[PDB]
C-alpha cells in the first residue's frame, strides 16, 4: 500500500511537470498574440500547478521564471500590483530581478530587453505623476550617460519625454516578444503539446 | 496563420481534457485518503483548468460534477461556504443537487448515499445550534416515516440525537469513499495517468 502510494505520488510529479511545460507554452502564445483574457486564465492555471510541485529541476525553475517574468511584464503598468514581499518593488523591477536570475545566454537581445525594462520602470512612474517613486525606482535600479539622462528627466518632472517615446513601452514589448518566439519554438516539442497536436492532426 | 491558430486552440482543448481527467483522479485519491491539503491544492488546479474549457463532452460534464460533488461533501460542515447563487443553500444541499444530476446508475449505493446526505444536511445544522436553518433545509429537501422522525428531532431542538449517530457523517463519508473507489478504478486508465505511470515504472 505504501509502495503504491509512493509510485502514485511519483506519477503525479511527472504529470505536473508535463502540465507546467504545456501551460508555459500556452502563456507564451497568449502573451505573443496579445490575448489578454487567455493570458489571465492560463496564469491562474500555471500558478495552481506550480503550488502542487515540490522538487524542481533546473529546467522547471527556468520555466517558472519565464512564466513569472511574463506575468510581471503584462502587469508593468499596474503600479498597485505587489509581486514581492517588499511592497515598494514595482512590477517592472520584479521582472528585472527575474530576468537577471534566469539561467540563459546574455546575448545582445538579453541586454537590450534589460535596458528597456530599466527605462520603462522609471517611465511608468513618471506617466502616473509619481515623481518621487520614479526617483526611488532609479536609486534601486542603479544600486553613466544613460543614467544621467534618466535622472535629468525625473528632475524635470515631465510626465512625458521624447526619450521614452524612442525607448518606448511598445518597443520593450516587441523585443520581449522576439525572445518569447524562441521559447515557443523550444517548448513546442514538449510531451503534452506534441501528443495533443498529433491527435488534432490525426482527425484531419 | 489563422489555420495554425485554429489547430493550436484545438490542441489546447485536447490537453485541457487530459488535464481535467488527471486532476479528477488526483482529487478522488486525496478525498479517499483524507489528504486534506492535497485535496485543497488539487481543487484549485481543477477549478482553473475547468475555466479554460469551453465546449464539454457528456463525460467531461460528469467528471466536473464528480469534482464539484466531492468539494461540497468535503465542505459539508462549513456552513459559511456558499456554493450556489442562492446564499441559503448549504453545502450538503448543493452536493445533493449534483448527485441527482450526474448521469449515473441509480443503484442501491446511489440511494443510500442520497439518503445519508439528506440526513446529514439536517444534522450539521442541528450540531451548530441552527434549529431554524435545520427546519428550512428540511423543507427544501422534502420539496414519510424517515421524514417524520427528522421533523420530530428538529422540533426537539436536540443538538445531538442517537439517529444521527446511527446514520452518521462518518457513515456518509465511508459510503461515498466506496463510490470514489469505482471512479478511481474507471479513470486510472486515462491518458496522462497511464503515460506518467509507464515513465515511473520504466525507471524502476
Ligand atoms: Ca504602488
Ligand atoms: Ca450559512
Amino acid at each position: 500500500e505504501e509502495e503504491d502510494a509512493g509510485l502514485v505520488a511519483e506519477a503525479e510529479a511527472v504529470a505536473a511537470g508535463w502540465m507546467l511545460d504545456f501551460l508555459c507554452l500556452s502563456l507564451c502564445r497568449a502573451f505573443r498574440d496579445g490575448r489578454s483574457e487567455d493570458f489571465r486564465r492560463t496564469r491562474n492555471s500555471a500558478e495552481a500547478i506550480i503550488h502542487g510541485l515540490s522538487s524542481l529541476t533546473a529546467c522547471q525553475l527556468r520555466t517558472i521564471y519565464i512564466c513569472q517574468f511574463l506575468t510581471r511584464i503584462a502587469a508593468g503598468k499596474t503600479l498597485d500590483a505587489q509581486f514581492e514581499n517588499d511592497e515598494r518593488i514595482t512590477p517592472l523591477e520584479s521582472a528585472l530581478m527575474i530576468w537577471g536570475s534566469i539561467e540563459k545566454e546574455h546575448d545582445k537581445l538579453h541586454e537590450e530587453i534589460q535596458n528597456l525594462i530599466k527605462i520603462q520602470a522609471i517611465a511608468v512612474c513618471m506617466e502616473n505623476g509619481n515623481f518621487k517613486e520614479a526617483e526611488e525606482v532609479f536609486e534601486r535600479i542603479f544600486g553613466m550617460p544613460f543614467k544621467s539622462k534618466l535622472l535629468m528627466i525625473i528632475s524635470q518632472k515631465d510626465t512625458f519625454h521624447s526619450f521614452f517615446q524612442h525607448f518606448s513601452y511598445n518597443h520593450m514589448m516587441e523585443k520581449i516578444k522576439s525572445y518569447v518566439n524562441y521559447v515557443l519554438s523550444e517548448k513546442s516539442s514538449t510531451f503534452l503539446m506534441k501528443a495533443a497536436a498529433k491527435v488534432v492532426e490525426s482527425k484531419r
